[PDB]
């Protein structure tokens, strides 16, 4: 039989026809956000994972620090933090025994309005909210891989440290959240630099924790810094909270990672021959830089010598300046993501179905085709009873071997 698959392209949809017994179509389970997010937080806190509830951990603490993400990495801190302070208050901790510290890493300080954006005005008024000061860190150890862990003094000073943030697939750390709120967020330039170098390894990839060297280094540095407790928001593709996990910085994170996996990880027997990947329509395919995200997910599942068919309009062009310059071999996140594309092209072919014309499409080293069918029908010929994987929401769907 012949299967007929709508693939979103730009602000509409194309179609492809594939022999069903030759292809698998992997879909995400993109769950909708909970109706009462702040109540899901409190539910989470009452049912913590791998560790006692806060009610039993904090009695007598006088210097509690809550880590939150900065304006750059939008997290629902304003949803997570108020229920946390409610438990801290309930357990006898005054608001003057509580501080919020923003994990800037390299980024600039926040204005006051940005701070109120992050935690809510009510929290900002009753609790001190401090930016990471990257020049005021204190050394607490060195990891097995040689990262010196140097932590902002205000976090160093604390007798209790709660880490909050998002928990999603991450292209290098495997997943965000857990100890990542601390390393690199509230660490010195030496710490960020040395940990950042681990992202260039073959084990730093989405959906991988054990044997991911960046994530293992993060969790090791966070242990040297004695993170006591996490509260993490598991986010859907619309960045809405679908679940909160609280408790042990490892066990609560692992349970959050399985909720993410149920939504977006899709385990395949083996790497397939042809991967047909849509970005899921505009604006996920608004430019090639953004479309690289579906392509990154898709290239863990293409065989050496395989063919990717990337269905992405790229209405507004190649995207971020560094990524584009690298891709056009002009005469640092963007540059890496472009080299990621180049490495895949050494292993496989990539067809680009886009608004680009043939000259430009082949300048940047993709195959050209006017439709997804034309690209498939062409490369289906170059393979022998091929396995064909179809990702209609490649930007959020991670095939995994
Ligand atoms: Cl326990
Ligand atoms: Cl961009």
């Amino acid at each position: 039989g012949y299967k007929e698959i709508s693939l979103k392209y730009g602000k509409g949809a194309v179609d492809v026809k594939i022999d069903e017994n030759m292809c698998t179509v992997l879909y995400p389970e993109d769950l909708p956000g909970v109706e009462d997010p702040m109540a899901e937080v409190s539910r989470s806190l009452k049912d913590p994972i791998g560790k006692a509830p806060l009610s039993d951990l904090v009695k007598g603490k006088k210097d509690v620090v809550i880590l939150a993400s900065d304006i750059t990495r939008p997290s629902p801190s304003h949803i997570l933090i108020p229920p946390i302070t409610d438990e801290l208050n309930r357990a006898g901790i005054s608001d003057d025994s509580i501080k919020i510290v923003f994990g800037l890493g390299y980024h600039r300080k926040h204005t006051d309005d940005e701070k109120k954006t992050l935690v809510g005005e009510e929290v900002f008024n009753r609790i001190k909210c401090i930016d990471h000061d990257i020049d005021d860190c204190v050394y607490v150890g060195t990891t097995k891989r040689g990262t010196p862990v140097e932590v902002f003094r205000e976090v160093y000073n604390a007798d209790f440290i709660i880490a909050t943030g998002n928990l999603e697939l991450h292209y290098k750390a495997g997943y965000s959240g857990g100890h990542k709120a601390l390393l690199p967020g509230v660490c010195s330039k030496n710490t960020i630099e040395k940990n950042h170098a681990l992202m260039f390894s073959e084990g730093a990839m989405p959906g991988k924790i054990d044997g991911n060297p960046m994530r293992e280094d993060i969790e090791e540095g966070g242990k040297l810094a004695r993170v006591d407790f996490i509260v993490n928001a598991v986010l859907n593709s619309h960045k809405e909270i679908v679940k909160v996990v609280s408790g042990d910085p490892i066990k609560a994170h692992r349970e959050g990672a399985k909720y993410i996996d149920k939504m977006y990880k899709r385990v395949i027997p083996e790497k397939a021959d042809i991967v047909v990947a849509s970005c899921g329509g505009y604006p996920k395919d608004i430019n090639l830089y953004q479309a690289q995200k579906g392509l990154d997910n898709a290239q863990y599942s293409v065989k050496d010598g395989g063919t990717i068919i990337l269905v992405a309009e790229c209405r507004e062009g190649l995207g971020e300046k560094l990524f584009s310059d690298w891709m056009v071999n002009s005469s640092r996140l963007g540059a890496h993501k472009a080299a990621v594309i180049c490495e895949v092209l050494k292993r496989a072919d990539i067809y680009l179905i886009s608004s680009f014309d043939r000259s430009l499409t082949e300048k940047i080293f993709f195959k050209y085709a006017k439709t997804p069918q034309d690209a498939l029908d062409e490369a289906i010929k170059k393979y022998h009873d091929p396995k064909i994987l179809v990702l209609p929401y490649a930007n959020s769907t991670l095939p995994y071997v």
